[PDB]
């Protein structure tokens, strides 16, 4: 499933924040401007594990950890937290809607740019 | 029916009475997005249902909703997350906020850590 961005806040992409949050339209305004805000509308059709990978624009990046709720809240709302780096070793540490990729080259996105979420 | 949810932080731009809203959100929430909201657990989300006519009771304060975003319901029961609208909603539909929850009376409740917010459906 293909999901397209619509807009991007202004402190939502920062490279030396090695991370993107996502969002569907109906997040209060306040939370997009640190957010990417995406039209996922086979949304409820994915379950992203560690293995699968994520085609941001033309990045293609591996899934290496997913956090306990990354599943539940991007099927559900469309939000999620990609983190371009290693998971953490503690197992505490670990991001609950996280889902941790490789390489760690920040996206390129723009209005219109697409995600596909390759299970 | 009566759900109630817990305060578990507020993040330091979550709450200014010059601005007549209040935004909620679960626990999934990154630190980024906590300095703008009162963070619930909210153990029953997945049965919230609210419409116009139900109350929210935040901590000493009970308040009717007036109306609802066609989102509020959903946002709630996945990650918690609604704006609590302490003003009249918008006469022009395409202006309400869609996860919005508006309430009466219009004063900000009164919010710290442990602070309960029942959900009178």
């Amino acid at each position: 499933m293909q999901a397209t961005v619509t807009e991007i806040g202004k402190h939502a992409i920062d490279d030396s924040e090695k991370m993107i949050i996502l969002f569907g339209e109906t997040a209060t305004d306040t939370l997009k401007q640190h957010a990417v805000i995406q039209s996922f509308p086979e949304k409820d059709q994915v379950t992203l594990a560690e293995g699968d990978h994520l085609k941001i624009g033309d990045t293609n990046y591996t899934i290496t950890k997913v956090g306990s709720f990354a599943n539940s809240n991007l099927q559900s709302i469309a939000h999620s937290t990609l983190i371009f780096a290693d998971a953490p070793t503690d197992e505490d540490d670990v991001i609950r809607n996280g889902v941790y990729l490789t390489p760690h080259q920040l996206p390129k996105i723009t209005i219109g740019t697409t995600i596909d979420y390759l299970v």
